[PDB]
């Protein structure tokens, strides 16, 4: 699609089996969900943001489906106030910003 | 332009007479700059993101040039680690996300 920005650009995403919703966020380098069920051990990772830095759980080689694209990526689980799809995932589906 | 997302999508903008750089940020509701001096009246605002809240000054109906277009609208000013162009500003130049 071609998405205008009059509202927050939420998209449907299937992440490691579960249908979730998340914000396409071009100012985010990383993809981060709050409370998804992902199998197994995770590695600790730090992530920054406007307010300071958070400890998050890093899960690798997680399948992510957006708009019909199946991709495999790194998914963080952490106390973000909204699920975000970052540039790491958006590059894998060929997303561009256009003006 | 058509921008891929392999690197942070910075753009040149002119604001308060100064050339600045800022992220085209679809996850940002508003535009936020650090260390810029604007002339009008401001009102206090708090915004929140990853790692918590940020106190900012809200300046309304402010002129900003982005690429070559004169956009008049809200600009927040506060100690963010990176300047960001938010959706309110980007909608006025017809910016879209495509994939
Ligand atoms: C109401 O108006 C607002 C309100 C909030 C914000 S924001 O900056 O907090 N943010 C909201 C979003 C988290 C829901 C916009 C994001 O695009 C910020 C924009 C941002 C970028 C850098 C630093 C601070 C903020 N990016 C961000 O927090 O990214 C996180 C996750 O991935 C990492 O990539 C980034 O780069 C490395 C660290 C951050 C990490 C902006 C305008």
């Amino acid at each position: 699609p071609q998405i205008t920005l009059w509202k927050r650009p939420f998209v449907t995403v299937k992440v490691g089996g579960q249908l979730k919703e998340a914000l396409l966020d071009t100012g985010a380098d990383n993809t981060i969900f709050e409370d998804i069920n992902l199998p197994g051990r995770w590695k600790p990772k730090m992530v920054g943001g406007i307010g300071g830095f958070l400890k998050v759980r890093e899960y690798d080689q997680v399948p992510i489906e957006i708009a019909g694209h199946k991709v495999i990526g790194t998914v963080l689980v952490g106390p973000t106030p909204v699920n975000v799809i970052g540039r790491d995932t958006m590059t894998q589906i060929g997303a561009t910003l256009n003006f």
